[PDB]
């Protein structure tokens, strides 16, 4: 068994509390991971017998890092080295020549030598970002270091006090990055000799200082970044250009005039309201996709209208467009009219707008508009950290995918409707995606509100004050598959009323339903409770405790007519024991059930045999004590059981010879002692981490079946530590002699 | 020394886990409370020789309880008695006569006869609430059992389904309570020889359900509370009248007739829109103070604005007028011309209402406004349970009286000023306090935003996103006494300008300052630190563990500026240590010290020196394992050492016998297992609950040490339990023999 790596060839030793290197790792392994240990000393023995490795991470060691002359030099095949935030006051003396990938981030390198990295001609991506960041004063580059590099692709030189362009930079580039390295002028010698350049990252040089992970000075007086007319005169091959955080007044249309092919520009978090107005540089960007412009508003100025330039009719590629943070009260038609002649416009961002009022009509008028996202705004109802991350610009999808797959999708979450008014989705597009997340939505539901847009398939109600109780609710979206009532607080609770969801019958095509955290602890519909194409049902943070605890018993087949269902969450139910004949109506079409993080002191595993379909069975987090030996006779479909967290203290004799078709147990985090040879197949994953065994004679038993048994794979062995005795704890399992 | 008990005569005997009554109470007690107990029986040998009590508390008893006949009745003296949720199924049977308070709320009495009652003729207090209460069908009320009971002056019958009021009721009653008693009805007959009535209380009959703690049903069809035009011809002297939740949609102007003294009036969650807009019994209630009808809006309606009857300027007297929830847009200087001409009108509150844009020139208009609030509205920048509880009107006082104490006070809480605009406070009355608290306000403040109302003496800018590095930032408010920026998470953060707390040197009043979870870790101020009016800092929830750290120490002297400071709190600072030099450094006028909820490992008792104003020192929730011996030689002053929630195992010799000023001494929750005569004066409390006491013979010496200072009062002695051995485990110290 492959100890304490894990073996994939590729092997994963990452946070395991190594004070050194493991010697017990196989010379065949070509990919190791020694990340988040807590390794001090690197040495020629090291790596000794490992010359079919290609990849070594070495990152956050210890929790420095001290490499001797040449310590890699005996890896011939080494390509890749990551060697992030281990406080290395220098770049490694004698690297192997071999490196292709060399990533130097979050260390004390303040000398860029050419005794260090100019031996290193194989090098293709290289990485020196957050080195001499806020120490330092100024990061020394020898003259002509990477000129020597020749094969270098990409120069990450982010986070570092440079004040100026490094000169002799070698044509090879195609991707550089100077973001926040304090560099004020932009001369045309520059960027001379780099005619392959597709990206040039300059943000975050006299920054607009906001909310930002890392420490922001802005130039003295309000200064921007001064960049000369023929600064990019021989960057033709540029596709992106970072610009964001910069102080930009004004932006010449000079610097585009060789730039054909540019199809990402970030000009977010700067002062650029004037050129929104009136762009000249809007006419030299016909191949753009993507422009940002965001949080570039006036501090203190709200005013009534966005001023959009008709310039904006000139950016036939554009895909997506971000305007968040422009700030202004009201939205019109004719505002966004030079935008509504771009043939590929599917995005528009208008997040954190502010916005009092949208006349929706304009949207219509968009010939592929996809995303509308308006979230964090002030529409009222309508009545007659990682450093290899983009921190100016959001990565992360404007809407779920889930929700965008089904159509066109309209955000309209962190608002300010208090209630569905009669106009609310007057003259709006066919919306199929619709998001009204905490907006404090206190609607009574009755089939009238949702009339405008009837082809909503996907629609979030989350972390609202909705009222569903009338059957009628939500009708008219005849097409909804997936419907997100999370967190929803009922705000005019009626007893003999409140919970009523018979509206989910009325449903030819409702598949996913999420009533979470919706506190529910009473129903009242007389008959239940049939969906004939409900698969997934989320009851999580509901109270099926005080449900099934009921003197009279009203609610134990609260889910029988759900004769579809596949999955079924009942987790945080505050569920201590569940009625034999309740849990016996659960549908018999379940694959996958949860009734973990709850307060089950017992479980009757007899009731399993009703469960022909059962594939997952989760039972973490509760207060289970034993388990049954006779589990073949209730269960012949069940894969995986998750039982950690609990208090299980013997496993039975007979439990792993019994289940055939179980592949995953899960039983890390319980009262385990030791495992028997009469309780120990088609199990490839047992876990068993956090447990108190005793390391005596009594767990040679359970060792021996370890060894017998090499295809049931134990995760993070390191963590299956002993309790007793004294010279045995804080020792692994395997370990022993 | 008193045990179960705590003699003060009252004898507090409550929450102390008491499975029977103890008969170590003594004879001259008057008042017992053993409430919160686990007491299951009640006999005649219960209370025997306590011929002095007057009160008996035996509310929520177990966790029902049986009380045998006449148990009580040996008691000549007893004239309360609180007999709450004890799961009782009928009215304790031979109680005594002379009781003239009676509490019989939360239990299982169906039946109200002649039997249990009818015989008390003292009676003063009956309290019968949630007793019938959705069990039950309807509480059978004897007929004229409380005709006898002609002392009674309140009568609460409330939460009961009673359907109809009961016969036969005592003119001597001043307050009647009959809330959500299911009844629909009201006659002539039903309040008749009811001369003396001071309050009716009608409120949750034919509800409008809302956020209800209890079951809300609606009566059928929509239908609101009956009240016959001659049902209140003879209720005179009634000041208090609640007609809250009783689905009105007119009031009759009739029942106010023979109504010339009512005070007080509650007509909260009604459909009274129609009324408010033209209310005729306005004019018959020319003595009301305090008049509530909020949350009368009508579903599905957001209107221009709020339509006040000119009637309103009949009401002389009125000094509160509540109006939430009415829900309107705008409020303009006309609409609120009816209660400009009232003299005493004070409080304005318009709470939960969502306005959009208020014409602020109104509230100057006002002749005595005091209170103007505004909470969980939209207002923008703008630019150029228990039984006991009132459940349908807000008791909590709307601005704290701290703030209200100053002068005119304005609450703009929880709206969406998200900037100060140039004209937010444009012809304003003189504030004196304000609340900007939770608006997400991200002001750069630089002494121009308050420059309209430049007299406020309190301001609340908590929960807010706010600048305030400026030197010049709040200046122009002078009279500023009290500044509350508690939870200001700074969104523009500057390295090598934030924190900058330059702005509270130019304050001549800022007596009280709280900064309280701003995450200050880095300070700019190049010179400490002055104040020579402050008296209190609230620095909890920051990072002095970064600041103290500090390589350089710069900000060793961070507090040695504030030479009036008599109260500091640094609690949640994360600190594991502080420095010599550091703790030197803080204010010696100091009375008040907080360093509790810290991680403080050590600290230097030879410091406090250099203090000798201190009072007080809380030390609680900390890593600290040792005491000093000689703390006699380090303060002369220290009155309260709060040392609970630490690692404490030892008591020094002679720790007692050293501080003469030392009055109380908090060591409970510690590791402390014995307490030595060496260790054992002005002493008058000494905390030790909750620590692992070795109930042996080591423990016998501090029993001898407690029977010869009996003044020095140990609360919860039942807490005070033994850890080891085995038999004397669970048991208190004071118990053994
Ligand atoms: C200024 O603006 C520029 C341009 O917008 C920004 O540049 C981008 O920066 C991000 C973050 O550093 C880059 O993202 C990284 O891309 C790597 C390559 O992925 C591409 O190629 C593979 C195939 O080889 C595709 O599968 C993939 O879809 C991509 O097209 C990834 O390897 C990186 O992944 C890392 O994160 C993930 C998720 O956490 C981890 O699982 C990985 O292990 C890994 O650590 C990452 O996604 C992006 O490529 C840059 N743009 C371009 C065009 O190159 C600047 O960041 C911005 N400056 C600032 C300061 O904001
Ligand atoms: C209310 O309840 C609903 C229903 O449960 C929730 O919606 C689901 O949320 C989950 C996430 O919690 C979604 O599942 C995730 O989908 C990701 C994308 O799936 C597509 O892409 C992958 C490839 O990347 C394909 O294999 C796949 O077929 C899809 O085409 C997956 O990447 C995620 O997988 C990762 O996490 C899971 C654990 O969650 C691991 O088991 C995986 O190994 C993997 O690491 C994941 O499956 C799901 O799609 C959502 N459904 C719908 C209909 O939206 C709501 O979020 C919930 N609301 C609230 C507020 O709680
Ligand atoms: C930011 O920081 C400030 C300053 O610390 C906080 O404001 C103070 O908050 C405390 C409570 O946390 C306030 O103290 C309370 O005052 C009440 C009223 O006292 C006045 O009236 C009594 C007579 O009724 C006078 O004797 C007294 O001198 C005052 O004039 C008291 O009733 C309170 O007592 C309760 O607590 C004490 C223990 O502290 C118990 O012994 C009592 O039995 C009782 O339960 C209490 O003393 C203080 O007045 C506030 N000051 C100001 C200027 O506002 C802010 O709250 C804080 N902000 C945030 C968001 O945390
Ligand atoms: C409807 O609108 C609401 C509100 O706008 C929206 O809720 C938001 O959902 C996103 C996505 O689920 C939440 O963002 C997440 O935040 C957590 C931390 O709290 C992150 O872990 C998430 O992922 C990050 O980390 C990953 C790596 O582990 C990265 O791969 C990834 O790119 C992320 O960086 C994620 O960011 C957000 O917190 C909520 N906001 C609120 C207010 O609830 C909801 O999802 C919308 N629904 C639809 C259907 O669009
Ligand atoms: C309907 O309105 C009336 C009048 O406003 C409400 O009466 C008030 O009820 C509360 C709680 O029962 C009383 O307060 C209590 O007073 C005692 C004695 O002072 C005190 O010991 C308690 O701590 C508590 O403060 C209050 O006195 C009483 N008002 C009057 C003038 O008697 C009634 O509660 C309302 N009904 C509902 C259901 O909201
Ligand atoms: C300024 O406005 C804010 C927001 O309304 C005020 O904060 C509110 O403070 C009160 C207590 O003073 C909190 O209300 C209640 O407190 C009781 C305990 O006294 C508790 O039992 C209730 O559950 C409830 O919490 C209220 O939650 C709190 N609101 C927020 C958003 O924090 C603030 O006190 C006002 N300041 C001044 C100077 O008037
Ligand atoms: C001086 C000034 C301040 C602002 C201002 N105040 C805010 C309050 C909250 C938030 C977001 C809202 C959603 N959740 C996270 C925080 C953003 C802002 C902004 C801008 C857009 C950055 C706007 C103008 C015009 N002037
Ligand atoms: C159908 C309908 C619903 C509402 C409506 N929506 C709300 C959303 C939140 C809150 C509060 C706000 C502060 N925090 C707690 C909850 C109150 C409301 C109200 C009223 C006043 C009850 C209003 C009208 C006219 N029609
Ligand atoms: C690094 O290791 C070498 C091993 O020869 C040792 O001589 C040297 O002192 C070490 N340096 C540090 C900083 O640990
Ligand atoms: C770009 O470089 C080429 C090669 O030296 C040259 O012909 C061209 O004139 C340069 N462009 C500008 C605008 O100077
Ligand atoms: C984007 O627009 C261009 C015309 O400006 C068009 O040729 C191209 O096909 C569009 N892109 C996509 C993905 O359709
Ligand atoms: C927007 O739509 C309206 C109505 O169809 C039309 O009159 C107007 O010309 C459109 N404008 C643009 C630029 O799309
Ligand atoms: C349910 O919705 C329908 C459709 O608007 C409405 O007629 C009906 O009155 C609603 N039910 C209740 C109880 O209000
Ligand atoms: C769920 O319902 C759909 C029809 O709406 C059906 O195609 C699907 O097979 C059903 N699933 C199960 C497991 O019965
Ligand atoms: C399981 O439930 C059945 C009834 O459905 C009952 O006969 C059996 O005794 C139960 N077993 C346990 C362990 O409670
Ligand atoms: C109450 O106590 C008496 C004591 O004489 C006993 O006879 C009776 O059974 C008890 N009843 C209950 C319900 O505990
Ligand atoms: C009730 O009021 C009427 C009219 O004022 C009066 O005639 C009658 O005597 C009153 N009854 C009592 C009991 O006061
Ligand atoms: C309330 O108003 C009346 C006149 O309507 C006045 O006589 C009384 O003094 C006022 N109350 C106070 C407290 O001033
Ligand atoms: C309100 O104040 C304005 C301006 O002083 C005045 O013209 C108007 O008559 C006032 N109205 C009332 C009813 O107080
Ligand atoms: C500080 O406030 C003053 C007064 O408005 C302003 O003139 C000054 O520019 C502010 N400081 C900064 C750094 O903006
Ligand atoms: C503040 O300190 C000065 C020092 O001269 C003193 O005169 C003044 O009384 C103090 N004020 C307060 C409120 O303690
Ligand atoms: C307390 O601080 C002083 C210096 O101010 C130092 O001499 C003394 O040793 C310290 N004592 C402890 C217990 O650290």
């Amino acid at each position: 068994r492959s100890y304490p790596c894990d073996e994939k060839v590729i092997a994963e030793c990452s946070n395991r509390r190594l004070q050194e290197v493991p010697q017990t790792v196989g010379k065949y392994v070509t990919e190791l991971d020694l990340s988040d240990n807590f390794i001090t000393h690197i040495t020629n023995e090291s790596f000794q017998g490992l010359q079919n490795l290609t990849k070594i991470n070495l990152n956050h060691n210890p929790n420095g890092l001290n490499i001797t002359d040449g310590a890699f030099l005996n890896l011939k095949n080494l390509r890749e080295l990551l060697l992030e935030d281990n406080q290395l006051p220098q770049i490694p003396s004698g690297l192997p020549e071999s490196l292709t990938e060399l990533s130097l981030i979050q260390n004390n390198i303040y000398n860029i030598t050419k005794e260090g990295i100019s031996r290193l001609i194989n090098l293709k991506n290289l990485y020196l970002a957050w080195n001499c960041y806020f120490n330092c004063e100024k990061t020394n580059i020898e003259d002509g270091v990477f000129e020597t590099l020749t094969n270098l692709e990409l120069l990450s030189l982010s986070f570092n006090s440079l004040s100026h362009v490094p000169p002799k930079l070698p044509s090879s580039l195609r991707k550089l990055f100077l973001s926040n390295t304090q560099i004020k002028y932009i001369s045309e010698e520059d960027f001379k000799g780099l005619i392959n350049l597709t990206l040039l990252d300059l943000s975050g040089n006299c920054p607009r200082c906001f909310n930002a992970p890392f420490p922001c000075v802005p130039c003295d007086g309000g200064a921007s970044i001064n960049i000369d007319r023929f600064a990019f005169q021989n960057l033709t091959q540029l596709r992106y250009l970072n610009l964001s955080s910069t102080s930009l007044r004004k932006i010449n249309a000079a610097w585009f005039k060789n730039m054909p092919h540019l199809k990402v520009l970030d000009l977010e978090f700067n002062y650029l309201v004037g050129e929104i107005a009136s762009g000249a540089f809007l006419t030299m960007l016909p191949r753009l996709e993507i422009l940002d412009l965001s949080f570039n508003y006036i501090k203190g100025s709200y005013p009534q209208h966005i001023n959009i330039s008709r310039n904006f009719s000139k950016l036939l590629s554009l895909r997506a467009l971000h305007l968040r943070g422009y700030v202004f009260q009201e939205l019109r038609e004719d505002d966004f009219q030079p935008l509504m002649q771009l043939p590929n416009l599917s995005t528009i961002n208008l997040g954190i707008n502010f916005i009092k009022q949208i006349d929706f009509k304009l949207f219509q008028n968009f010939s592929n508009l996809e995303i509308i996202y308006l979230s964090e705004n002030r529409i009222s109802p309508l009545v007659k950290f990682d450093p290899h991350s983009n921190f100016y610009h959001f990565t992360r999808p404007l809407i779920k995918p889930q929700c965008a797959a089904y159509g066109k999708a309209l955000d309209l979450s962190l608002n300010s409707i208090f209630f569905i008014g009669p106009n609310q989705f007057e003259n709006l597009p066919d919306i199929a995606c619709l998001n009204l997340s905490a907006n404090s939505n206190a609607q009574v539901l009755s089939g009238t509100e949702f009339s405008a847009i009837p082809h909503v398939k996907y629609l979030d109600l989350t972390n609202n004050r909705l009222d569903f109780d009338n059957a009628s609710a939500l009708t008219e979206l005849s097409d909804l598959e997936v419907l997100d009532l999370s967190y929803n607080s009922h705000y005019f609770r009626i007893a003999g009323v409140t919970h009523h969801l018979e509206f989910i019958q009325n449903f030819t095509n409702l598949k996913v339903l999420n009533l979470s955290h919706n506190n529910i602890y009473t129903l009242t519909d007389k008959y239940n409770l049939e969906s004939k194409s409900l698969v997934e049902l989320v009851f999580s943070g509901n109270r099926l405790d005080i449900l099934w605890n009921d003197d009279d018993n009203r609610y134990i087949s609260i889910f029988k007519g759900l004769k579809n269902l596949t999955r079924l969450d009942l987790s945080l139910n505050r569920l201590k024991h569940i009625p034999n004949e309740a849990f016996l109506n659960l549908p018999a079409s379940l694959t996958e059930l949860h009734i973990n993080d709850n307060m089950l002191k017992f479980f009757n595993w007899t009731l399993l045999q009703q469960f022909p379909r059962l594939e997952l069975l989760d039972l973490r987090g509760n207060k289970l004590l034993f388990l049954t030996d006779s589990l073949s006779d209730f269960t012949s479909s069940l894969r995986t059981l998750l039982l950690s967290h609990n208090r299980i203290s013997h496993l039975p004799s007979g439990f792993l010879s019994e289940v055939s078709s179980l592949k995953h147990l899960d039983l890390s985090s319980n009262l385990l002692k030791t495992i028997n040879k009469s309780a120990l197949t088609k199990l490839s994953m047992l876990e068993l981490h956090g447990n108190p065994f005793e390391c005596t004679c009594d767990i040679g038993d359970f060792r021996r079946w370890m060894d017998e048994h090499l295809n049931v794979k134990i995760p993070r062995l390191v963590d299956v530590i002993c309790a007793s005795p004294g010279d045995q704890r804080g020792k692994s399992i395997v370990s022993l002699e």
